[PDB]
């Protein structure tokens, strides 16, 4: 009686929701699709792959569309030997944990707050004086309550043996820059720092790229374990056509253009960290000093094979694809107040920004976007259009956590900040908002950074700003532009 | 030959799926949208913000729609001083870890199972006797196999120094109640306990509110670290209009109504836990006793700016929005059998329920919905409509884990139970089932709780029941109702 | 010999799983799946899925 | 009590099956059928009979 009465208890308001219902929950409807197949094919680079060099590949035409694209990287296992035991000790310098430049830079900021005879003190007494000076510095700069000295003395249990390892997220770090080219024109460009920021914000829970890029979430002991043997990494290249099947790049419609991936590789000296400064780093299998020719890479492409009728239709009329392109503003930072002039073009969906200390970069911690003592490097930021506040001054947590909560699949674990003009900037096919920067005379991101950011040992810290913008790729008569 | 043969190998069944295909995977189609912009604007409260008080804000009209809404809370850093060293030691009482009322309440239930001279025993002997009595209690009540005494002696390594910290998920706890008002009418009401339950069930992996609300997943050492300095929290207010862009609140269509947020704040005594009972809690920067006027809050609103044509269309005909409203049944528990009479109205989508021990509340652990000794407080529950079983008696795990698995984005880490009448209760725009409680003479949730729940030291434990219901918000002639 | 692996320090391979010094038995990992060696959904005596 | 049966002489109920005084194992009676818990005759993936 009650369940039937609920179906009868309808009024004029229910008519807007349920009158002439076009859907039922109790019967499945499905759509028929055209026939297609997927094939994954690995292809060698056209030029030699080496650390610090640029390499390119011309993408083969082994199907009708191009869908997924992965850079397959093979890194050798690492071993170490004392320089005294080596017949040829001359190698490039690597970052070493016995010379922690990041910790030395952090100590340099607290030196003015050390009370007593620091120079003559025992090692254990120096560690105590540094922890007390950190409390005095943080009280003076941040009105922070002092932490117990014992809580600041975190011994990272480092192993009592010699090692070397590939840096955190080495699969991204290796790709300093990649360019997707069609007919000799650059269609899009991606950077190591952008790839990491995109994975932090858009990386879905349970599908994080951890193993696929050599990322351990800053657990040095796991990087050491992984680095003792050969590593095979599959780094996704997040081009517009890899984001949705309807955006797959129509190879058949671009028949008269070569499709190329160009990759600028990281220098070998930046890719490795060692336990001690006096160690030589060896290729684990070959027992020779590690060299720039030990980088191996290939391109793994997923091709789509279409039925003849769909292939012929696509060849006759591929039309236009909405694309997202990436733009970059890279700036050196030498002051706590920084203004970035964002000379980006087109309808910008969103931008990302973050800072890297010089000391973190020099320590080989390339994706450590933290400030001094691991703090947030940004105090506040403001966004100006033509000297008018588009976003008034907001604290770092608003740009990092509130913007990520509103517009992104994930909140960043590092100090990555974002701002979206789009309601759904991760939707590759549905435009949901933008600001046209080609119609603004000035776009300025004004930053107030933490105290002493870009001073002394951190002179030439880096500001990264990346923007995502809409453009249109047109296919006509076997050409793409 | 094989791939072409697959495209030809079609029969009368494939016609229902692929005949006259209206979609291709090999060409992207996109829709054009109207022009809009988003702006985030922070606004002060119209009244003073203080602990234990009620404050309100009249929301400004700085755009055409209202989308996201965050309560920006600023909490001072905490320090502690001995009461003997303080010129004015008189402060409100705070929960203290040297007086663990929750542990004392748990011990009180096992006192009848302690064999031997408990009163005269050494401290280490009392801990042994309590662990043995816990085994005897659990064997007698639950037919549990005894755990090794050493496995029950979990020392939480508490630091050997003085501290105070803000309670777990303080950003939610501060909001005892918030009311969204339009034209003086309450449109919706949210509670601290509901906000936490909603984040447990609907909080997406990689987008949990942890840092944004001061939640550490019950790691006291992280709460201590965070509480030594100023904290800025961004608490999302999950109103119907924050759930989907098409539900954004049409400011232009409600021109003659004031839009107000009212917030009832938690008492300061409930917000802080200290290491010892004899400590005074100080504002870390000001070096004064912490007081009710040290709470700071503001409202951060995201406005939408529309193109004139869409703004004019929305002003002429905003029509009606489907809304979800929240209802609450709050009850004291003094017996293991509890019947809650759910006097909720309208088409209910779903309800949540959970229990809080008096001892957990008094210990300042406001979101600890566990029973005695951290067990599940519910043994079983039944749902009755007009004294007829709508859901027959089911064990706690069915209401907690099976209902969450079927209808929610996440399973709760705490003892939160749910039941959905909707197939997709997290879809804000598509009704997918409901029960109309305004047409039921009685709705009863009958609970069988664990033994001794609501007895002795847990007299006046709390039952929370929250329901989500459909209603319609109508916009006409510049008014909303 | 098999993988050209660099040697790990012997101390890093000696992971003591701290097993409790008392007697116990337990149900195997993911016992809810392990219990179901096979399930068949049947309609009218025909197996629709396994 | 159950069947109103007349009592049988106790000696007629004491049937010793002369079991051999040695160790053995054997396959159960009609093992050829017992082995076949179920058989299905299928054509084109459809079960025609079971």
């Amino acid at each position: 009686a009650g369940s039937l009465t609920q179906l009868l208890a309808t009024g004029s308001m229910d008519a807007a929701l349920t009158q002439n219902a076009t859907r039922t929950f109790w019967k499945s409807s499905y759509q028929k699709h055209s026939l297609f197949a997927l094939e994954s094919i690995n292809q060698p680079f056209t030029t030699q792959v080496q650390f610090g060099a640029e390499s390119h590949i011309t993408v083969n035409r082994q199907g009708d569309l191009l869908s997924w694209m992965y850079l397959k990287i093979v890194l050798p296992g690492l071993k170490v030997q004392n320089q005294a035991d080596t017949v040829q000790p001359t190698q490039q310098s690597f970052a070493s944990l016995d010379n922690d430049v990041a910790a030395q830079a952090d100590v340099s900021h607290v030196l003015p707050y050390i009370e007593g005879a620091y120079t003559e003190a025992s090692l254990n007494t120096k560690e105590q004086l540094i922890a007390e000076a950190k409390n005095s510095y943080e009280a003076a700069k941040y009105n922070a309550a002092p932490l117990p000295v014992a809580a600041q003395m975190q011994s990272t249990e480092m192993p009592d043996f010699d090692y070397a390892y590939w840096t955190e997220a080495i699969g991204f770090h290796l790709i300093k820059r990649a360019e997707f080219k069609v007919g000799g024109a650059t269609i899009d460009t991606i950077w190591s720092e952008l790839l990491f920021a995109m994975e932090e914000l858009m990386g879905r829970a349970g599908r994080r790229l951890t193993e696929t890029i050599g990322r351990t979430l800053r657990r040095p002991t796991e990087l050491m374990k992984a680095s003792r043997q050969e590593q095979i990494l599959y780094v996704p290249l997040p081009w517009y056509f890899t984001k949705h099947p309807s955006l797959a790049f129509p190879l058949v419609a671009a028949t008269y253009h070569n499709i190329q991936l160009w990759v600028q590789w990281a220098q070998l000296n930046s890719c490795i960290i060692k336990s001690r400064s006096n160690l030589v780093v060896l290729h684990a299998e070959r027992n020779v000093p590690i060299s720039d020719d030990h980088l191996r890479a290939s391109l793994e492409c997923t091709y789509v094979h279409l039925e003849a009728a769909e292939r012929d239709a696509l060849t006759a009329n591929a039309g236009t694809q909405l694309i997202v392109q990436h733009q970059a503003h890279l700036q050196q930072v030498s002051s706590n107040n920084v203004t970035a002039r964002l000379n980006f073009n087109f309808p910008v969906l969103e931008f990302y920004y973050f800072l890297r200390r010089k000391a973190n970069k020099d320590a080989g911690d390339h994706f450590n976007f933290s400030g001094i003592g691991g703090r947030d490097p940004v105090v506040s930021a403001e966004l100006l259009f033509n000297n008018t506040a588009r976003v008034t001054q907001k604290p770092a947590v608003w740009w990092r956590a509130v913007q990520a909560l509103q517009f992104h699949s994930s909140a960043p674990l590092t100090n990555i900040y974002s701002y979206s003009f789009s309601l759904s900037p991760e939707d590759p096919i549905t435009p949901s908002g933008s600001a046209n920067f080609s119609r603004l005379d000035s776009v300025e991101l004004a930053l107030t950074l933490q105290d002493d950011f870009g001073a002394a040992h951190d002179a030439n810290s880096e500001l990264f700003v990346f923007a995502r913008s809409y453009n249109i790729l047109k296919f006509t008569n076997g050409l793409a532009g």
